[PDB]
């Protein structure tokens, strides 16, 4: 009947995911995967975002940073280093492209021995059931399945301002960027712009976040807040309620000059600045518009860009499904589109009925100290239950690790969010310190099983370890209590 | 009637615990502290064994080995570090013992503000409600009160061999050893012992570890094979089923020479070795027996020296208490004794009923690959609920930033315990990788809620970190599968 069971329109994360799964029920899948470059010409491989070019390249530039304070801290610990170690960031690419080159490869493998197609061309619905496949070189290929699965993820936004496509580079840009960056600006305040921000600072780079209005727009605030205080008391600087205009090349190179003009949010004064590089991290759009979803009748929210979709991922199309960012209201994180893809394969093809749970799924911001939340942020806490009904206790820490460097003292913050309406329920957790991810996770697990502030406190701290804080926390907010 | 309300004998952990809550219901306590000497002198403040001689100064100098591995790990992320690093014991010690001091200070100060009486005396029972305290300069002064806590915790066991005593020292002595140990022999295979041969490996040192039996007794013993396989992998050599029985000096010195005559333990077979230091890990003895408890009525177990205590930690003479190592078949860690004095002194002064909940708790072994585990031990499930209705999931992992020094693949190793006949319950927790402590405590807490594998698989997992692992964890020991 048809040439394939399932056609996966993207290899990313969830892609490959899906791919995986319904082949290992015998099931006959193709994945079309297709990285259309850069304004600038950058391509990668196989893998999606995430591999190429979002957490895995990011964290280990994260690492880089933290191994940066590593040397400081170790002199006081006793080692003999030199009081000032310079960094080369061309080493550093070529560590992690090498990286990224054995999970590009380690996934087309993958697919090779599982028995899936793989076919680097760009894909496009045509009609019912059917597909154009264009590759590189330009020669289109029509096929049909049974089923569809749109993975086909989002890309970098740029502000609709001149020299943004030509002289500015975004996160896709930046992790295989041949030359060091040199003098920054970063514009945005989403969780990669502080991210990058951070660890280009943490590299000896000179680093500053333009801002529109508020840091990390749907996270806590609060947190939010002390996540910008920290950056700015370790060099990061940041200028506040501006947006670029302009940016134009005073002089090309590697890294050239750029002058950025930008306008205030609220009056009509100018500010002038010149950078080597001009990062721009406002947002992602979804890739969804040049997929030819009008030949089929899937339909999508023609604002946003986004996918409406069942709690089983089928789109209003029977036999086309979507996961990922694509996907309307939803959670954008690399395991959850991964668990999507995984769970549509089995219910499809295996008589399983285990829905994905987008329910306090946790995240991590790898922010030179790093954020880890899971569940509500206290604004949104209180929204639902009511103020009086919320009570918050927290407690600032002081890793050991950090006791013999001297350095950085009531700055980690550990809070949870409870709802006394339902047994002092422990609806949000917030952590900011080191490894906060490695401390979210199973605090995430908790939190499936209805984690309660008695058992929370009767749970024991392990010592000394920074997520011990969680056990003993008796401080509430509405006590006006000092936590120094 | 009395002189005071409580008087707490020890002022480690869980003395100092207990006594900073029951002054916050305005009882009037008194606290004695003393720490008598190491055969070799060593003295030490106020605060106990984990601030003084425990947890506090073993992280640290675990810290200080783990910054040694950054620092080598640095120069493939692309920091330009001189090829070896030395490392300064004494400057590490130093810093130490700063930080040790303004503990022990905070602790004296946090007395004073609280109205609780510090005095560095030896206790000793002399009758019912009385006490006798001899301080340093040999002066006795009884004191008389309505209630007593034994918070007396252990001190480090020795071989009954001769050399012992005069030329070896313990966790005791290592901590603030005014010299480097150099070559050292490390006797025992407890936790303690194989924390200190990591660090001391892990900061440049020759280091052997010589076992009677099995590593680790008490806990998982395929993670504890694991442990060692990877110390021996990493340096430290193993002698294993040898027993010192003569310790000699060659030469005196600082550090000096030492011949470490040694028997087998199966046969008549007799090794020699030279080390510069050696140390005793080979268990602790509890401080009970020199105290005066004959004189007020209180059982012990004679053989362990352990006090027998109710859940609500009350002896056999109602007005006296226990807590901490002292107390028998309970939990010998910090943060448990913590608990329990908190807790006694809510339900002692401020009408509580909340006990100190024994069950699952967490630790952490900080062996150069730390290893954090809560709940059951695999042989412990397979006991309790029968081989045939446990079920054993498990995988290797990589930490992501040990894959640009491209160091220690299929070496990190997560395993969870379930029982079958109860929906797959998540009875046993473990881990071997870095920052385990902070990756156990959160799902300690799941297992205060009864976590189900169920629960585990429904909740999402947290990109690129380690603990995600657990997230998705498919393989079974019974399946036989491969997991590399
Ligand atoms: C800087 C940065 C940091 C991040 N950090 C984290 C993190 O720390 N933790 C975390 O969990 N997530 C992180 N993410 C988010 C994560 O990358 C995404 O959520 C994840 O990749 C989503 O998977 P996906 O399959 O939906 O989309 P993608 O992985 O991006 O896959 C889409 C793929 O399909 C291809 N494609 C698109 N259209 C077509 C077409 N028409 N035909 C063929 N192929 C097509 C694209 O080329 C792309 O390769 C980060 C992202 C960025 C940018
Ligand atoms: C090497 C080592 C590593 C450790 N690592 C960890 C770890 O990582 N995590 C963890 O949780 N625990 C660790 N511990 C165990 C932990 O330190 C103990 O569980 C904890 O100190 C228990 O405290 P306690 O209140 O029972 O007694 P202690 O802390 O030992 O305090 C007893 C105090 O009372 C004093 N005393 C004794 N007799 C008298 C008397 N007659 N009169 C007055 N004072 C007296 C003692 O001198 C001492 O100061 C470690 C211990 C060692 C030895």
């Amino acid at each position: 009947s048809y040439d394939y069971d399932l056609i996966i329109i993207g290899g990313g994360s969830g892609g490959l995911a899906a791919a995986k799964e319904a082949a290992q029920y015998g099931k006959k899948v193709m994945v079309l995967d297709f990285v259309t470059p850069t304004p600038l010409g950058t391509r990668w491989g196989l893998g999606g975002t995430c591999v190429n070019v979002g957490c895995i390249p990011k964290k280990l530039m994260h690492q880089a940073a933290l191994l940066g304070q590593a040397l400081q801290d170790s002199r006081n610990y006793g080692w003999k280093v030199e009081e000032t170690v310079k960094h080369d960031w061309d080493r550093m690419i070529e560590a992690v492209q090498n990286h990224i080159g054995s999970l590009n490869w380690g996934y087309r493998v993958a697919l090779r021995e599982k028995k899936v197609v793989y076919e680097n061309a760009y894909g496009q619905f045509i009609g019912p059931h059917r597909i154009k496949a264009t590759n590189n070189k330009g020669k289109e290929k029509i096929y049909s399945a049974e089923r569809f699965l749109i993975a086909t993820g989002e890309r970098p936004r740029y502000l609709g301002i001149p020299g943004d496509k030509e002289y500015c580079i975004s996160s896709d840009d930046l992790f295989s960027l041949p030359y060091c960056p040199g003098k920054t600006l970063v514009v945005g305040a989403s969780y990669v712009a502080l991210e990058c921000a951070g660890f280009l600072a943490g590299i000896g780079l000179d680093v500053t976040v333009m801002v529109r209005s508020i840091l990390l727009r749907g996270f806590d605030q609060d947190m939010a807040n002390k996540i910008g205080e920290h950056m700015e008391e370790h060099g990061i600087k940041f200028i506040r309620q501006f947006v670029p205009i302009k940016v134009e090349q005073i002089e090309a190179g590697t890294p050239g000059r750029l002058r950025v003009v930008a306008q205030s949010t609220n009056s009509e004064e100018i500010i002038e600045g010149e950078y080597n590089t001009v990062m721009l991290a406002i947002g992602r759009d979804a890739c969804t518009r040049k997929i030819g979803l009008e030949t089929v009748g899937v339909k999508i929210n023609e604002k946003t860009g986004k996918i409406p979709v069942t709690d089983e991922e089928q789109t209003n199309v029977p036999y086309i499904y979507a996961i990922g960012d694509i996907l309307e209201d939803k959670v954008e994180l690399t395991p959850v589109a991964i668990q999507a893809g995984r769970l549509l394969a089995q219910r499809l093809y295996a008589g399983s009925t285990v829905k994905c749970d987008y329910e306090n799924v946790p995240t991590t911001v790898f922010t030179p100290l790093e954020y880890g939340a899971c569940g509500l942020s206290e604004e949104k806490a209180v929204e639902k239950f009511g103020e009086e009904n919320i009570e918050v206790y927290h407690s600032y820490f002081w890793p050991l690790e950090w006791t013999i460097p001297s350095r950085d003292n009531n700055k980690c913050y550990a809070k949870i969010i409870c709802n006394t309406k339902d047994n002092e329920r422990v609806v949000g957790f917030h952590v900011l310190g080191p490894n906060a991810g490695e401390v979210t996770q199973g605090f995430a697990a908790a939190l499936k099983c209805g984690l309660t502030k008695k058992q929370l406190d009767s749970t024991i701290g392990i010592h000394p370890v920074c997520a011990e804080v969680f056990t003993t926390l008796s401080v509430t907010k509405r006590s006006g209590a000092s936590i120094l």
